């Protein structure tokens, strides 16, 4: 019955000086206001996002984990630090620095704080090395964006990197980023409410419908962020469109809704009816408690939705604890 | 207990000659293969989509409605014919021609076939006239795309056109079209499975979060196509993000999940767990049987999902019959 939060974010103590070493416009860095209890993520010289002390001060973060019942948390890089847009070596150097930063982070109570490494996904080689280097170095797995410009998970680049980690028993977190839309969704944080779930839901079908779960070893432990996005809902549509149009069946040989046993999703759906539906489509043994701590939109009572539910008692424990522990190899 | 299908599509007997009158590249037209039992929608000279005889031959369509139990169907223009991209008068002339075509269509058994008019939404004036002209001419309401280039339903143009129809008791169907994504979702009909639900779900929040349901008279009967898209699922997230970020609350003064009494959705979700969830968020009196007949992805047993459900007996009738009849004023 320890409680494991497995989606969560961090950001390292990088000065504006160090970030200009890599790119004075597109590297990010952390800027603390005098007090040391607020601050903002900065893109070169612009204000990207306000954040608060939980995102860099792990000592503070353990106090908070105590006040929510979180025994073990898993953190990992904030989407922004991914820089998949960059030159392929500077990025592989950037990523080795972060996973190094992140490792000192969990080095504050590594029995409680577990990290997940980012990669330089543009070059397929660098990333395969970076991921096995940083999983031996300490991490429990890798966190990647769900798409690479116009390359979704179907692209053989990303299939390859997956099939590498399936073999090395390197668990994988896929996290939406670099949202679609272009111009239209500018106001009200729409990009987080419509684009983001849609991006994850796209990433999943980009495997099932490309038939990648037929070529990728069944060892692959892969989880998708924000409850799979609008998936467990839109599934019924995908099955229907596969029963009825040839060119949907083209490379997917079973009915899509059969591959719900090849991946996992977290619980971050924020609604007890949503969660029920989500579990029935995924199976009580494939949904894992995540919170998206500390960002503003991630349930401040971590676990609350899961325990304020109708769910069974075995189920509740599997999400909270079981599933995540089997997933990451936590004792 | 008559059964009313209220989402459905048609396309008129337009020759390639007539379509060049308006645009030899972007007007569409219907081309029948010799037999008169198959054919294809054509953009000038390209093959847009294959279709089958149900989409133009209403005599045939009544035979089919007999073999599904459909007593009254409501059809309306196929997204493609919208031409919101066009010069503003040619479009208002195009639209008056279609709603005229469509009227002869339902003029085959108008006690069974009911139509819904399209508009030239780019010019706000033309459309307000076109819509009251064609609702007196015979139609039961208007069907519009959910967005206008980069203008979503929040844009005051489209708020205005809504507030006009709320007053004239002109019911409204919002149908996704002109999907987002740009380049990435090219293969496997992804655009129908990820973009399309996302577009409808965006259109709905573009009202709630803009606060438009506060300025728009409560008379407004408006329905959203394809079960609201990934809405009833992602709602829990929207509420959460409104409880927690100021700039989401900026123009929305109640918690978003309260406006589920200002619109309706059809049933086209294709999964009994999806439908259950959809009804609980919308209320048995706000979900209406639709089928997306005849396009390939619209359940060939019309009503099957609704009656193959756990739902109550009053509920089942309200979706099938009740709600739609109150919605369109059908006796
Ligand atoms: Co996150
Ligand atoms: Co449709």
């Amino acid at each position: 019955k320890p409680r494991i939060d497995m989606h969560s974010h961090f950001f390292p103590r990088i000065s504006e000086q160090e970030a200009a070493k890599f790119d004075a416009n597109h590297a990010p860095w952390l800027q603390v206001s005098a007090k040391g209890d607020t601050g903002s993520i900065m893109m070169g010289k612009n204000n990207f996002r306000p954040v608060y002390q939980a995102l860099w001060d792990p000592a503070f973060r353990i106090e908070e984990m105590d006040a929510q019942g979180v025994d073990v948390q898993v953190t990992c890089a904030t989407p922004v630090m991914f820089g998949y847009t960059w030159e392929a070596n500077k990025a592989a150097q950037w990523a080795e620095r972060m996973n190094d930063f992140a490792l000192e982070f969990a080095a504050h109570n590594p029995q409680r704080i577990k990290v997940l490494a980012q990669v330089p996904l543009q070059d397929l080689d660098l990333a395969c090395k970076e991921a096995s280097r940083a999983v031996a170095a300490g991490h429990l797995g890798i966190q990647i964006g769900n798409h690479l410009g116009d390359k979704d998970l179907d692209d053989a680049t990303l299939e390859a990197f997956l099939t590498h980690c399936a073999n090395e028993d390197i668990p994988i977190l896929v996290h939406p980023w670099d949202m679609m839309g272009g111009q239209r969704m500018k106001k009200w944080m729409l990009p987080w409410l419509v684009a983001m779930p849609a991006e994850t839901q796209l990433a999943i079908l980009s495997l099932i419908l490309s038939g990648a779960f037929e070529r990728i070893p069944k060892s692959l432990k892969i989880c998708f962020g924000h409850g799979g996005g609008s998936f467990a809902f839109l599934l019924g549509r995908v099955d229907n469109a596969w029963r009825h149009r040839d060119i949907v069946r083209e490379d997917c040989p079973r009915p899509p809704s059969e591959y719900v046993d090849r991946f996992f999703v977290d619980s971050a759906v924020f609604n007890p009816g949503a969660l029920e539906l989500l579990v029935s489509v995924m199976g009580e043994d494939r949904v894992m408690l995540g919170s998206d701590y500390p960002f503003p939109l991630g349930e401040q009572k971590i676990g609350g939705l899961v325990l304020s539910s109708n769910l069974g008692e075995s189920a509740k424990d599997k999400i909270i604890s079981g599933n995540a522990s089997k997933f990451f190899n936590i004792n």
